[PDB]
């Protein structure tokens, strides 16, 4: 996995994480599909920091769609959508 | 190039990068592994964000010698190394 996917999965999620409401069904495929390459450890790590990377790039972010995507797509999502998450954690 | 590889590249460089002095040679071996591991942007985007978090693991880091590193090697690397860089700026 490498940061360029990461931002192609989750470039659908940024009305909903910027905007809030629902994520839908094409943000809930690109979280699924990342979700699918990071089954490692290390590749969990490193989507772990593309992802806060990818977070950071808007102030307008709202943690509550942040904090509220796993559940409302379904998934056990290994990797958190946050803007301070420290990835060794993971 | 992922996380866990920076990880154990820059594993050696922590005293220098923490008490300064010279990088030994496990240390610029690592980096020199990392700088042929990151061909592509993606690849050094990638790499940029995990060595963002390799840096904030120890606040007792000189920011200097982790921007000096590379030169006291004799290779130029790629990707920067910096506690506070937005790694979307680097190419
Ligand atoms: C000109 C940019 C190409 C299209 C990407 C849109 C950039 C703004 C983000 C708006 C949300 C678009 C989500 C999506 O890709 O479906």
């Amino acid at each position: 996995v490498t940061c360029g996917q990461v931002d192609a999965n989750l470039a659908p999620c940024v009305p909903f994480l910027t905007q809030g409401g629902e994520p839908g069904a094409a943000c809930c495929s690109g979280v699924k599909t990342l979700n699918g390459n990071a089954q490692s450890p290390d590749d969990r790590k490193t989507a772990c920091n593309c992802i806060k990377a990818a977070a950071n790039r808007y102030p307008n972010l709202k943690d509550d769609a942040a904090q509220s995507l796993p559940s409302k797509c379904g998934i056990s999502l290994n990797v958190p959508i946050s803007r301070t998450i420290n990835c060794d954690t993971i």
